[PDB]
DNA sequence: CGTACTCCTTAATGGGTACG
DNA sequence: CGTACCCATTAAGGAGTACG
């Protein structure tokens, strides 16, 4: 599980995550669609292997991730 | 925002939410139904004045509340 | 890559009642 | 309190296709 793996909107979006908001919110901070923040939260959860945005949010602080 | 307004069945809940466990595994870790466990998040959501389980969980880390 | 949809399914939430 | 259900909704996740 590494973080660099991911690509830059990726680690974007883990960002925001980590930080509470739900997608609709991060989409407005993005100025992107909220479909678009979907496509990135799934791909980022796949890759990190995570079960779910708040393992997501957990890992990251744990981590020291940011 | 004080962990200690919540009762003893509360914190035991958001712990397990802070560790990134989801309704039905919460359920299984204490041995009550997802029913009593979606009761008891949704007071602690509302004493603690928070907007869902992922602020929960990024709250606990941040105020270093476990 | 990142954008933005489709479709479908499951998780989560917010309100109510009830009762040892 | 803690248990457990009812109702209803929105949020979230997992797959796919598409295109500059």
């Amino acid at each position: 599980r590494d973080v660099n793996q991911l690509t830059p909107r990726e680690r974007d979006i883990l960002k925001l995550i980590a930080q509470g908001l739900p997608n609709k919110m991060i989409a407005r901070r993005l100025d992107i669609t909220e479909s678009t923040v979907k496509v990135h939260v799934k791909h980022m959860l796949k890759k990190m292997k995570l079960k779910s945005r708040v393992e997501a949010a957990v890992w990251v602080h744990q981590e020291r991730i940011f």
